[PDB]
């Protein structure tokens, strides 16, 4: 059933370039420790990134975070086809820009205090039409790469020339915002999310399961606790992470 | 940046004709023990005091009370630029008005019972524009400098003959009220207004850095305390001080 399809799961390194996977699994596809792959996800999207053994990972599962998942356009549970792309060699001219809504208030060199600590020495291989996002400044800016001279993908090298035009570029329909409340946003929850998610896990990634079966989905879930954690956090990013419509009512 | 340029403080010497600088800093830009310096701030204005030694004052602060904050049209934090002045020399006539709305109620000799106590052996060093105010028989009365002999700026002197049109004068826009409430009509609240104003400064001063920054500012501040301990005077001061709009929910 090829073992080259995984399952996305949820990243322990929240590095945006690296995807892990337990060595096991690296063992039937031949991979080594630290090889450029190629992932192609739903909707006809690439990313390149760089595989690491994760002990505490499972066979079928793939490790990776919310940057690279939105880049697939998969949510959690889908699967994803992972091939090896050792033909990438170093970048040339790379054509990148930000998104305006990451970018309302700031300005000057956005290089020097985001691109350069990111990639100083990091060899970070980037595909056109991806979507990075470097933490800096006590805010977030995301990235949309326009064009690399080695298209689509290539590793930025020291010597690479890295274009800026220094024009905030809108956001897209389908480009969920990174910005937004996900998993990778609450803590201090961890017996409770798993509680949560194993039981809106199946009824909203999969309708078709609970309609053909007889068991039965629940269909309220309060939260108790202090006004503090984030209740309404919890299930925004529930909504934002499974995809499902959310709607509150205060 | 030039070291002749320094921010406003709040003042511990209320009298209108005094500028407080810490020790160290008169000896950089070379000021005397009673040296008339010139001020300069926003919307292209001048001020003309003395210089004073306070011990309590910082090297990047300077002392000031209200009535020479509002004649250079600043606020607390503002920039302005501070220059040794030795061409000034003594006043000869001078011609000052006071404001319709601070004498209403008494009349009479103004000269005899405000001016003349107030400028007996002082040398206050006033200049054309200037809005300076003297307090005596129980209540408050303002004067503005309509017209000096020696212009634009000249120092009082106790044979300097002062004239008194008795022409009262309109109240221009940018003319707050000294009237007015400010952080120097409010006491035993020490550690209160400590805290209230580092908390409100930044967001109230600067806002562009917040919706530029990921920085959350409080919304809401409640203040607690038994009636008459001045809840809304100290809320209507932060306002006037700090040039913000105010709005009252009685």
């Amino acid at each position: 059933n090829r073992p080259n399809r995984l399952i996305v799961d949820e990243a322990i390194n929240e590095d945006n370039s690296v995807v892990s996977l337990s060595q096991p699994k690296m063992d039937e596809l031949q991979l080594f420790r630290g090889d450029t792959v190629l992932l192609k996800g739903k909707k006809r999207r690439e990313a390149v990134c760089i595989v690491l053994s994760d002990d505490t990972c499972s066979d079928e599962k793939i490790r990776m975070n919310r940057v690279v998942r939105n880049n697939l356009r998969v949510r959690l549970g889908d699967v994803i086809s992972i091939q090896p792309c050792p033909d990438v060699k170093y970048g040339k001219r790379i054509h990148v820009l930000p998104i305006d809504d990451t970018v309302e208030g700031i300005t000057g060199n956005l290089f020097e205090v985001y691109l350069k600590p990111y990639f100083l020495e990091a060899y970070r291989p980037i595909r056109k039409g991806d979507i990075f996002l470097v933490r800096g400044g006590m805010r977030a800016v995301e990235f949309k790469v326009v064009e690399t001279d080695p298209s689509p993908y290539c590793i930025v090298a020291p010597d690479t020339v890295i274009h800026c035009e220094g024009e905030p570029i809108k956001r897209e329909d389908e480009e969920e915002s990174l910005n937004e409340v996900g998993y990778d946003d609450i803590g201090g929850c961890r017996k409770q999310l798993a509680q949560i998610k194993e039981m809106v896990e199946l009824p909203l990634r999969h309708p078709a399961l609970f309609k053909a079966i007889g068991v039965k989905p629940p269909r309220g879930i309060l939260l108790y606790g202090p006004p503090g954690t984030g209740k309404t956090l919890i299930a925004r990013a529930v909504a934002n992470e499974t995809g499902a419509f959310f709607f509150l009512i205060n």
